């Protein structure tokens, strides 16, 4: 049952591009990729090669294919204890997934800042650029199950350990720079009206039904970020390619005592990108796991994710010098007023080795925090700082997750808590209380002060009743959506009325679609009249009187709040199809790949059928997929070289992906005889801004599609794609 | 620093008598003691001085005193995750106690056979005497809770982990030959009936209450193993002064595949002793821990538990040589029939760092054997084998407590399970089955062989129907309780009958004693005589007529089955008490402590309060503990040197305290003046056999009274104690 | 038919003195004690008498006397699903104790007001003197497990629950006024330093060891409650005859929105009443449930603890 | 058990027999029956041994498995007649 004699079973133990190799456990792909995290991790590592197959007990099996029995077609015996601890443990493999993003995918890497941020915080992964700091992060969708979709329409999470020289912090934050809600007392109702409805658990992954827009309609606070996920937002190309924001208004505190307060941003230097709805919910049944695909995949092919992580900082004394309170989450700083400061760079560079071990147990919590930062009074962070602790003791199994190796801190962790389930450390001191004489007091608090202090909470003043009521200054909803609204072009805005329109659309009773579309018109009456239109309503004269929301400190406008007003294209990492014919013009594919090599672009070679085809000058071509296994979908631009055409221009497959990545705006490049393929989609002969062609590829054909591609997708066909049957 | 200038804080890292320091971890107490699976702990065990107190993130606090509030007179705040992470794992410390044998104390060893055993077995860690194999060993009472007293009238566990180069082997026994029951459908009926009762849970630790004696009454069977433990059996002086043994018989395979029927016992080299039951019922209430600290301070002594691991070897051709079946757990094999082979020895020569992460959460199960052994149709072993696994699921919460360090094996263990809660191992195989050709079916079957072979059951011949059935040769259950009631010294009968007679009386319901007393009278007639004379029953006729139950295999006593029949005194490691007086004779003292200390023996010297006393030649001396501190019941005789007499002849406890040593058997040693004590216990002025007396305290004083302690006590002293008040 | 010919294995249902009978079940000992709350738990209540014995899923067992096996001295088969429910329900029947009070005893009762405390407080329970509430109280030790001694030396706690109209108010006391410590912080450190200790888990039921003096001599706020302590308060005779308190001030809110501060007290009317410690100490061994016997006793005999 | 928190899941509603159910079981997590049997072993005498096994019969008797002959030697081995 072995192997095969040349070796074809084991990925090499380079990078190499996607497809190229099986994917394997981090460890054995890049096992020179080093950091103090991932070293500390050894001791945990099981290997498996030359070894014998045992009981956990250690005692060797001779036969793992029997259960022992009276006659070799009588009962199983009760006495089979090799059979009862191999069943046993299966049966009891399955721990809770997480109440909320249980959907989600992880990398390490690491982090350093670009100079030491010592004026403003004493934290000491921020004090020096020559030292490192190990991170564990993992990305995930909110509302779905461990098994639903990556490319659902959803808020995305973006959670990263850093396993600091003074502790471990979590930066828990997610892709959009505000939450739904304003008082985590509302977190379960919220929760609760998106996920799957309860009498019959439907829909998975999905905002698209009654109780969540029922939710939105009586709540407007969570009009923001509902006008975020309904954008292209929602629906990103890759990890890779998303903004991240801690959300809440924290703190920094410096070494003289001094709070600035700070808003956390990621950057992503590979820029930002979506997908468009029809493509992303396609992808969610041609390929569930897209996301995670692509993320293991860009680094196994060195095509590591970085981000850069930024602060907006205000002083203290600037507290309220704004139209909207700064501890509100349903409110973004804009960057108009506030610029974001850049303060250093993360790069993931390995993959995990068990996605069960490293993934599925690791756990992120706000509350963890560093001398250096501090908490602000927003009502959603307070309440955050309660469920974090007590949710991973019922996921986790008890009160020692931080012993789970992923979990573990690399500083030292020294106090006198003991016991609880499943404990692996064994404390040898003679004391478990302090103060104690009888350990002289070992181990010692440590007053705070500038470096390797005790952690002390800034010392801000509480003045008020003890009350249960919402501060009057969160109470204005509109501003916000409609600043959003005006700072989309006007592709992302026909984007975002479709999400509305679609989404509406499956709400089953049509009172909530009315007052959804009301809450529309008080933020901008071309959103709602264009979403109205979709859903047959029309506006009331009432309706048409609404006077729009006051502006944002003045702005009309703030451009970093759109994925595409500003260019930041980065194509290193993206990948093209290649569409073959069984006798390729060698010189085409020559000229086709030595282009994307230069730029980092990958390219899957794409058939009929599965096996080889040889190009006309001999070359044998492995084939990736076929046509239908590996849809446009999966691809950023199409590309289709000569060769002998008649082999593949009548195949329905083959014009099929050409009219998707039409429809869904991606760049195609047809040379020679493809040029055919142009009647498939039913456009032009002078030709088309998005569709590249000429006799041959070469330089100029190629320069071309790389600035297609740079741009993303092409925008300007949208008006030509309605008419198009895919 | 609050430890005081002295260093008198710390304990001796060096062997100390008990109660010379304060005892400690092992590790702290022992450094130099090291065995293979003591140093593979080493990678969880945590020091405490010099290192900061630290959240289990490892962020340092500095304030461990005071929870944040807003005001120092204010409300707590939310926000304090320092508070919150403290007082969260405090609230989840507790884990489920076992099932029974909730009440244990356990310690380090190792073990070494005396010559390789290959002609027999082709286990491993017998098949060489230079190979010396790591054991943990948990000592445990029955049936009361984790909290409940060491000295309780019950059934003791004896239960060795011995870790194997070729897997983990638990050898999980009691110390009596036989159990109550003989199919394990059986055992949640009878744990149920000795258990506290369900309407009210009462009793603790007894079983002198209604529903165990109504279970007894009516499942003859259970006989045998009551008998052992109404006898001094079910009262121990010490873990190191019992038998252990495993009850079934199980198989020894070797290497050419011949089984031989084997039956496992431990002998206790410090040899066999037991406390009375006035004594035992009154230590549970002056000092509930005292097993668990007489076995922690032996260790810290440097009076090794030492135990000599026999077997029982039958060939398979004698399966039905006996007038009982061999697979019948409630028959023991008398040694007068099949002698007990030496094999090897065993030192416990450790104690744990902490009790909680070693001795509550290890976890035994018979189910865990190596090649070499091999089970039997004994079905109280069949139903064994579902228990332990399934149990230790609930207990340690999750099917990965093999990875909890100390149940983790020495020696490799590689395999495809996967997951569960509290996962420590990170697996890099890509593959989680076999047949794989991806990792070259790696981790592989071994086939069995001579040594280092796969485990392979003997293929013994299965025949008969599926039947729920017992096997008419288990249904004799009164000729084994007679001929341990026959192999009894006089004094020994004398305390079984009273052991009956006490629990019989605190059964409310008197139809279930007379149900018990008719039972006796099929065993002996004296017995049941004896012990209806204490309930006021009288026989009747038909019981005075029941035909004696027949010998077995023509024995009519086995000596083997006797506490005392054949002397086994060790003295060293039992300890003296010495009543001091304000004046000593300190030639008294000297002469006294200087034979103790020849002989291993430990004093504590005693007084009316603590501090310290001045000698006659003004020599200082330490008082240990006043009188009714340490009573008689904690020490093994009781010495009185010469004085100022006065001071301590009309002090109440003074005189108690022989009296109390008196009535419970213990030698007492009697010097010059101290010789006025004789009107406390009313002994005469020729003196009396058990009382060691004489002007000054030695000649031969000292030999006299060391010669009464290897005897244990002064069974001669009987008849004279029941007029005593005490 | 395995009971005596005369009945004798089944005590009358009608109060008798300690020792007179066996003692049973709330339910079955005074079948016609009722309130709202016993009431309320007929529909889980199980009863035995003239029912067959099942499986969980209501099999019916032929023989309880034997494992399923292949030949009657041969091995036994994994297909003995009776077997295998039988003992994987026992394999898991513990669940974890109390982390403190893990010893204690409980029985059902009820509570009347006196007067309408309407002036001082709005809450329901306290508003009517015809309004009667069940209530269940546990008594317990703090530092020992569940199979520790009841008269050891050690505070013990007094917790009431009251199923009242408007919710359940638990009202979680001790027998002594005050608390060793000042700020919850501390907590887990003092129950560290009065629990056995971490190395070898010794003693059980006492303070009486290095770590808790230790902390008590660095740590001088917890003077007050170990002057109680070392008083015979530390050794009630019965819970009975003991002092109950909550021991924070808390609130007491009316209709009108008036705070006024407030501390609650259980005044036995059976009066206070100690041992002294050598007895104490020894019942520890004679009898270690003798709490939790005496108060089950007192109930049957119709000698019902009752407070203030 | 692990899924369901304990060995009390017959008593979840949806999983509860519609018919009788006694036994001598008690405790585990969850535990919703409260006992009231003075037993909770069998064989007993102070409940006169109620619940009781019931013999096997034609209609509403206890369950006793069909007796197959066993016959052969203790084996981890597939029978040839699946190969
Ligand atoms: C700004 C608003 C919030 C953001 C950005 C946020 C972000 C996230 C992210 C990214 C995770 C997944 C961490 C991982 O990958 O394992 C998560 C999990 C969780 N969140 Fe939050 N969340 C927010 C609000 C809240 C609120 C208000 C609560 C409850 C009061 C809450 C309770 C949870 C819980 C229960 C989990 C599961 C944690 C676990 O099992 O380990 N979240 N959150
Ligand atoms: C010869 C008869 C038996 C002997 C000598 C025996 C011995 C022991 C001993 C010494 C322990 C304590 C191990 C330790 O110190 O942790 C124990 C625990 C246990 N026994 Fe047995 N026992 C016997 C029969 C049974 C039977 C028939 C069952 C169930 C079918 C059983 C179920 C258990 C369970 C559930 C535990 C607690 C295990 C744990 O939580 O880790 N015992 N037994
Ligand atoms: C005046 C001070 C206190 C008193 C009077 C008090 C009283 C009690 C009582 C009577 C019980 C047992 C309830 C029962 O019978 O089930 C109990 C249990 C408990 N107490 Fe407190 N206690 C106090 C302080 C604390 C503090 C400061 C903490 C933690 C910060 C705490 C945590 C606990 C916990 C964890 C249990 C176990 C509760 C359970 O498992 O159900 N106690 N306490």
């Amino acid at each position: 049952s072995l192997a095969p004699e040349d070796g074809s079973h084991r990925p090499a133990a380079e990078p190499t591009p996607p497809g190229a190799q099986p994917t394997a456990p981090g460890s054995l792909k890049a096992p020179d990729t080093r950091n103090e995290k991932l070293n500390s991790l050894e001791d945990v590592r099981k290997g498996s090669e030359n070894y014998a197959l045992t009981t956990n007990q250690g005692v060797r099996i001779a036969d793992d294919q029997n259960s022992l029995r009276a006659g070799s077609r009588g009962p199983t015996l009760l006495e089979d204890f090799i059979l009862r601890e191999k069943i046993t443990h299966f049966d009891h493999e399955r721990i809770p997934e997480r109440i909320v993003h249980a959907r989600g995918s992880a990398a390490h890497g690491y982090f350093q800042p670009y100079k030491s941020l010592s004026d403003i915080t004493k934290a000491d992964f921020l004090s020096d650029p020559n030292k490192i700091t190990p991170v564990f992060v993992r990305f995930s969708t909110v509302q779905g199950g461990a098994g639903s979709a990556d490319t659902v329409r959803d808020i995305r999470g973006f959670a990263t350990k850093f396993y600091t020289e003074e502790g471990i912090f979590d930066l828990v934050g997610n892709n959009t720079p505000i939450f739904f809600i304003q008082d985590a007392h509302k977190f379960p109702d919220f929760v609760h009206a998106v996920k799957p409805e309860p009498h019959w658990a439907i829909p998975q992954g999905q905002s698209a039904h009654d109780t969540f827009w029922d939710y939105v309609s009586l709540q407007p606070e969570t009009l923001h970020n509902v006008m975020w996920a309904m954008s292209d937002r929602g629906i990103p190309r890759s990890y890779r390619t998303m903004e991240g924001f801690g959300i809440h208004t924290f703190r920094l505190i410096n070494a003289e005592g001094k709070a600035t307060f700070v808003r956390f941003h990621w950057k992503p230097l590979a820029g930002k990108a979506s997908l468009v709805w029809d493509e992303a919910q396609k992808l969610t049944g041609r390929d569930p796991d897209f996301h995670r695909r692509e993320l293991w995949e860009a680094i196994e092919a060195g095509d590591f994710p970085e981000y850069e992580l930024g602060f907006q900082l205000i002083p203290e004394e600037d507290e309220f010098k704004f139209d909207f309170d700064l501890l509100d989450p349903t409110k973004l700083i804009p960057e108009e007023l506030v610029p974001v400061q850049r303060v250093g760079k993360m790069v993931l560079n390995r993959n995990p080795d068990n996605f069960f071990a490293e993934n599925e147990q690791a756990a992120f919590h706000p509350g963890h925090i560093v001398p250096g930062l501090d908490f602000t009074n927003d009502p959603l962070l307070q309440g955050r700082l309660y469920s974090y602790t007590d949710t991973q003791i019922s996921r986790l199994g008890g009160p020692n997750f931080h012993e789970i190796p992923i979990n573990r801190p690399t500083c030292p962790y020294h106090n006198f808590q003991r016991d609880g389930m499943h404990r692996m450390g064994i404390d040898t001191n003679p004391a478990n209380y302090e103060p104690n004489s009888i350990n002289d007091n070992w181990p010692r608090e440590t007053p705070p002060g500038p470096k390797r202090g005790g952690f002390e909470s800034y010392q801000e003043r509480v003045e008020g009743n003890k009350v249960r009521e919402r501060s009057p200054s969160f109470g204005e909803y509109y501003s916000h959506p409609r600043l959003f609204w005006l700072s989309q072009t006007p592709f992302e805005q026909r984007h975002i009325v479709d999400g509305f329109s679609f989404e509406l659309s499956k709400v089953v009773r049509p009172y909530i679609r009315e007052r959804v579309v009301d809450q529309l018109a008080h933020i901008d009456l071309t959103l709602a009249q264009a979403v109205a239109k979709n859903l047959g309503i029309e506006l009331t004269d009432d309706q048409l009187n609404i006077t729009p929301p006051p502006d944002v400190n003045g702005l009309k406008k703030d451009p970093s709040l759109s994925l595409y007003a500003i260019p930041d294209g980065d194509v290193k990492g993206r990948v093209v199809a290649i569409l073959l014919n069984d006798e390729v013009r060698s010189a085409d594919l020559l000229a086709i790949l030595k282009a994307l090599k230069a730029k980092g672009v990958h390219a899957k070679l794409l058939y009929s059928r599965m096996g080889e085809v040889t190009a006309d000058d001999g070359t044998v071509l492995p084939i990736a997929a076929t046509f239908a296994g590996a849809p446009s979908l999966t691809v950023d631009a199409v590309i289709v070289p000569c060769g002998n055409i008649a082999d593949i221009a009548d195949n329905g497959d083959a014009n099929y992906y050409l009219m998707e990545a039409y429809k869904h705006l991606k760049p195609i490049a047809l040379a020679g005889d493809a040029r055919k393929f142009k009647a498939t989609i039913k456009i032009a002969d002078q030709g088309e801004e998005g569709i590249v062609e000429a006799d041959s590829a070469d330089g100029s054909f190629m320069d071309e599609l790389l600035t297609l591609m740079a741009a993303h997708r092409v925008w300007s066909r949208i008006p030509k794609i309605d008419k198009i049957p895919a």
